[PDB]
């Protein structure tokens, strides 16, 4: 008859097509891409005929066959597609095959095919919306927000986004190549660590720990290959497969290397390293280029050339060609996007190049914000307004001026995605102002910020600065709110649900492409809610315990027990710096004796 039923032996059941080293600090030592995972299974049949053939099956489909040589066996075989499989062993002879009970294996891959959907409840004021607008609704998630800002991927209101942008993927290079990074403590050094033994002008990951290694919800375990932001983004992709997740190369302090890419040798190296990046990290859907800025006047006062416009056009063409080739190899569609200045000097000269490059690009992210801020204590104004204010109708830097200038140069309007701000910029000691318009005065310094000087999370504006000592006024001509504390001259300019709605309605009239925002962590929900609504979407007992007092600033290992606000808490995973209750990493386990 058919052989007896074999029993799979206890063994490892977690495997990876792309491996990640968890202690690695350099990108070259961090990830190894394989064609398949090497899977192994052992089994026994302690009594009976062991048959002449052994088979391994994954979800019933045969993965391996070999001779059955006794009451014990091992098989090694390759799995080239990620997922969770039900593995069985079958012993066979001429009378048939007898299969084992299923043992489940996990084969990891950077598309997330091994992960359950990260489908998280909406937090704070976020409301559910149905993506029928047809427009872009995008936001930026910062790699480093998982620390002080305490904002991880599981907190993203992903269902209300069409695009999620990941800031920022860096370009390798030391002195002369990333000098701007030196203005941030430890940031330049962190990039050198990451690029050890890696060619300059290749992309890397700025913070491998935050991106891949730090335990986060749903990706907590030492032998979970992808943790941190990449792992969660992969799970998120499982939950929202139409969400476009783009890596964003550049930004304010990581833009310097673009200025060297007039050299095609360097540019080809960069473009290739990007193709490799998207091949290593399959959950990404394309690339966003945030060169601040072609021609100069970014962070670095020594960088900028008129050659840069041409260089920008070439970079976008070559990237498009790369993604086209990559689409051939993988069958997938890829998006190429860029964020461009909404208004500086000679932006009209740059916009002509945008007109040439627009057919390489799916969307243009118009950075219609940072028009004013603590970087100018003498000329105050609305940092992200739609129009000019009554008191200065000739204000150069407004959303509408940026959009008109682009259109004037022949940029198709459907490409144009208008920027909204989830932060305010602000000043202190505003004085010498007429008509109770604080913007007509001058300032003595930056407003005290949430994390850095002169910049305030919208959540803190709404939470703390809209009342009491503060006056909340909406400029219906500019379409721009501000709050003002006359006792101290504190003045903050920002976006709110009303001004966001003005932008969204404007987008609908002018047939522009949608809205995007910076940065998702700083919203309380009102901004993203208004972004969706205005673009057309519509609505949808514990045991007494004892434990040391939680100490802010302490980094806790898994299983720590702290007392905090009358309860005893427990970290569900490691590397926790947040206060208990502020995220899903703490578990309420006890009461403190009152």
């Amino acid at each position: 008859a058919a052989p007896g039923k074999p029993t799979i032996a206890w063994g490892n059941t977690k495997f990876a097509i792309v491996e990640v080293d968890q202690a690695a600090t350099a990108y070259n030592n961090l990830v190894k891409v394989k064609n398949a995972a090497d899977v192994s299974v052992s089994w026994n049949l302690w009594n009976g005929d062991t048959g002449t053939t052994a088979k391994v099956l994954l979800n019933g489909k045969e993965a391996w066959s070999g001779p059955s040589t006794g009451s014990s066996g091992t098989a090694n075989f390759k799995v080239n597609k990620g997922g969770r499989y039900q593995m069985q062993v079958a012993l066979c002879n001429a009378d048939g095959c007898t299969a084992s009970d299923a043992t489940e294996i996990v084969v990891a891959d950077t598309d997330g095919s091994h992960l359950a959907p990260l489908k998280e409840p909406l937090l704070e004021k976020n409301k559910p919306y149905k993506q029928n607008s047809g427009k872009v609704v995008g936001s930026y998630f910062v790699e480093w927000g998982v620390y002080g800002r305490n904002f991880t991927v599981d907190k993203i209101p992903a269902q209300n986004l069409t695009h999620l942008l990941y800031g920022f993927i860096p370009i390798c290079g030391g002195n002369g190549i990333n000098d701007s990074l030196k203005e941030i403590e430890g940031s330049f050094q962190a990039l050198q660590r990451s690029c050890q033994g890696r060619e300059d002008f290749k992309v890397s990951i700025h913070d491998p720990f935050a991106a891949l290694q730090k335990a986060q919800k749903g990706v907590t375990a030492w032998d979970d290959p992808y943790k941190g932001n990449f792992g969660q983004l992969m799970a998120l992709k499982q939950a929202h497969p139409d969400l476009k997740i783009l890596p964003s190369i550049g930004g304010w302090t990581l833009s310097d290397p673009f200025f060297f890419m007039g050299d095609k040798v360097k540019r080809d190296r960069f473009v290739g390293s990007v193709k490799e990046f998207l091949q290593t990290w399959k959950f990404f859907d394309g690339v966003d280029i945030d060169w601040e800025f072609p021609g100069g006047k970014g962070a670095n006062p020594n960088l900028g050339s008129p050659q840069d416009g041409e260089t920008y056009v070439l970079l976008m063409k070559e990237l498009r060609a790369m993604l086209d080739q990559l689409s051939v190899e993988t069958g997938r569609k890829y998006e190429l996007t860029s964020a461009i200045s909404a208004g500086k000097d000679k932006i009209d000269k740059f916009y002509s190049f945008v007109n040439v490059a627009q057919n390489s690009m799916d969307h243009i992210f118009l950075m219609s914000y940072d028009f004013y801020g603590a970087f100018d204590l003498k000329n105050l104004g609305h940092q992200t307004a739609l129009n000019a204010p009554a008191w200065k109708p000739d204000t150069a830097y407004t959303t509408v001026n940026g959009v008109n200038a682009l259109l004037a140069q022949g940029v198709k309007p459907g490409k144009i995605v208008v920027g909204t701000a989830m932060y305010g910029r602000g000043w202190t000691g505003v004085n010498g102002y007429q008509n109770n318009i604080p913007f007509t005065g001058t300032a003595t310094g930056p407003v005290k910020g949430t994390w850095e000087n002169g910049i305030v999370d919208y959540r803190q504006i709404a939470g703390q600065f809209m009342s009491g000592e503060w006056q909340y006024t909406y400029d219906a001509t500019a379409e721009a709110p501000y709050v003002f504390k006359p006792s101290t001259g504190d003045l903050i300019t920002f976006d709110d649900a009303r001004s966001v709605q003005a932008k969204g309605k404007y987008v609908l009239d002018k047939q522009l492409g949608g809205l995007f925002s910076w940065e998702i962590d700083a919203d309380n929900g009102d901004i993203l809610n208004s972004m969706n609504a205005s673009l057309g979407a519509a609505d949808y007992n514990l045991p007494i315990m004892t434990a040391p007092a939680y100490v802010p600033g302490t980094t806790y290992a898994q299983g720590a027990l702290v007392s905090y606000q009358g309860y005893v808490w427990q970290t569900k995973w490691g590397y926790i710096t947040s206060a208990p209750g502020s995220d899903s990493a703490w578990l309420k386990v006890g009461r403190v004796a009152h």
